[PDB]
């Protein structure tokens, strides 16, 4: 026998019938396509039986191994709930656990910035839009006392008319346990375990640099150090406007005390509206 699905929430069932053997995920949703799969889980585009609308659902790959594994996995939901509703953040609809598997249902977004780049050099007008939207997301996170420690192209998802939304909030920390971010985008102070609101501003700077120049960033070694000195190596700046370069260098200041804040960046004339 299997226990009924349980809602996961740190706040504290339309169409679903517990009498039938099918899971909540199978009874309550039509699976339309798989959007991703890896060690983090599988993500499906679905339509909801409850409201007829499209959503995305992420489910973990294997049943909880013990109480601590469960607690760590469920903690993603708590962090995502702290983000709540914001037009530049992936919105959580509901989360539940069944059969030792964790499910997060969110709004349905488009391809990641990584995918968008891979199937496109991006026009800079688009890049300015992604920078602005993700800056609005960071301003929101910081207001909630949250820092995203894995801002990267794969974690930003496109939306309507040039919009994008930041996601993957299992990598959020509060001002908690956290996994390792991608070294390519990591703020230099994190090497010493130091973090703050400045860290994801730096990561967003390299994120936008990478998508704007369409070149792989170094994961270590001299090249990694030379992106963390307060200048942009010419290797990465071919075709970048003077205006974009200047904003990126503000974001890439190695000293987190000196680095521009999200709000200061959003207040720049170039990032109006
Ligand atoms: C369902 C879900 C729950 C919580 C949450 O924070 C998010 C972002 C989602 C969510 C995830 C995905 C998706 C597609 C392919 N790969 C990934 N990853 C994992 C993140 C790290 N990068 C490695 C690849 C993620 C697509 C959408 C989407 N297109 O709607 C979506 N909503």
């Amino acid at each position: 026998h299997q226990l009924q699905p349980r809602r996961v929430s740190f706040r504290g069932s339309p169409g679903y019938d517990p009498s039938r053997p099918e899971s909540f995920f199978q009874q309550s949703f039509q699976r339309l396509s798989r959007l991703g799969h890896g060690s983090y889980g599988e993500v499906f585009k679905v339509r909801s039986k409850e409201d007829g609308r499209l959503y995305a659902v992420k489910r973990s790959m294997s049943p909880f191994r013990g109480p601590k594994d469960r607690a760590r996995k469920l903690a993603e939901v708590g962090s995502h709930e702290k983000v709540g509703q914001h037009p530049c953040c992936v919105r959580l609809e509901q989360a539940w656990e069944e059969g030792g598997i964790l499910y997060l249902q969110t709004e349905l977004c488009g391809p990641s910035l990584q995918q968008h780049c891979e199937a496109w050099s991006l026009p800079e007008a688009q890049v300015w839009g992604y920078l602005r939207d993700t800056l609005l997301a960071l301003a929101h996170l910081h207001s909630q006392g949250l820092v995203h420690l894995d801002v990267k192209p794969a974690n930003i998802f496109l939306g309507p008319r040039g919009r994008c939304k930041l996601g993957d909030f299992g990598l959020l920390v509060e001002l908690g346990e956290v996994q390792e971010g991608d070294p390519r985008y990591m703020a230099p102070e994190l090497l010493q375990g130091s973090y703050g609101t400045a860290a994801d501003v730096f990561s967003l700077g390299l994120t936008i640099l990478e998508v704007a120049c369409n070149m792989e960033l170094p994961h270590g070694g001299e090249g990694w150090q030379q992106l963390r000195q307060g200048y942009l190596p010419p290797e990465f700046t071919a075709g970048l406007s003077s205006e974009l370069r200047s904003v990126l260098v503000m974001m890439l200041e190695p000293d987190p005390k000196l680095r521009a804040t999200a709000e200061a960046l959003l207040a720049l004339p170039v990032l109006r509206q």
